């Protein structure tokens, strides 16, 4: 264990849990603890800026929009899998939303460190993730549910 | 990539589809593509023995019992996380499975080596994988429901 990150629903501004961060030999392992989310696999990346606030693109609001694109230090400008070199160091591998929408499966991302991460954002996404920009962009995560900024 | 695994539903005998498995710097990659599954997450490890065959214990039917216990080259003898070592060498990342009874969503495996899987079995559980021994023994995968054995 190190750090706790708190989740927020984006639509409805209301706390789903809590994240744990851990580093290891192997990278950093995300123990999720989360409650309300829709059941089945979400998009889940570590975003830029550290900011779940909105953002605006052309006329319509984006929801957590001001947490910007994938973590990208190595500015591949593209969006790959947790174990690729050139895509965003900020893909993790999805998440696992179960029946009851609790969200408690942990997971590892081998290219990361906790360090790293201070100041970012940890993004939760409504569609799932093929880990591909195609056939649609971002693995097919779609709009942000639930965001939270790493301390 | 580099090896396909055929797995078979031990229950009816028919084919759920293949399992791909691929070396990279991070470990060993277990990229799915089978169908028939009951939606959510799954136990998923790999077995000492090459066999899928059903084994016996005490005057009952274990199906996939020929497999054996989970690959632990180290003798652990405890079950844990992909991520931990001093726990079976076999215990992979929990696999996803859709409401569509389909698994697709690739795993990494970051204590393992392609070289050293060759005539184990991959095995699939009804239940999930908490990663430890209780209140459930083997995470609570319960039953074998799928098996395969690596070439
Ligand atoms: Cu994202
Ligand atoms: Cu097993
Ligand atoms: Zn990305
Ligand atoms: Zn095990």
């Amino acid at each position: 264990q190190d750090l706790t990150v708190k989740m927020t629903d984006l639509q409805t501004g209301k706390p789903v849990g809590t994240i744990e961060l851990s580093q290891n030999k192997y990278g950093v392992v995300f123990i999720p603890e989360l409650a309300d989310l829709t059941p089945g696999i979400h998009g889940f990346h570590i975003h830029q800026n550290g900011s779940c606030a909105s953002s605006e693109k052309d006329g319509k609001v984006v929801l957590g929009g001001a947490a910007g694109g994938h973590y990208d230090p190595e500015h591949t400008n593209k969006h790959g899998f947790p174990w690729t070199d050139d895509n965003h160091k900020g893909d993790l591998p999805a998440l696992f939303v179960s029946a009851n929408g609790l969200a408690t499966n942990p997971v590892l991302a081998p290219r990361l460190t906790l360090k790293e991460l201070k100041g970012h954002a940890i993004m939760i996404h409504a569609g799932g993730d093929n880990h591909s920009d195609m056939p649609k962009a971002l693995g097919g995560g779609g709009a942000r549910v639930a965001c939270g900024v790493i301390q």
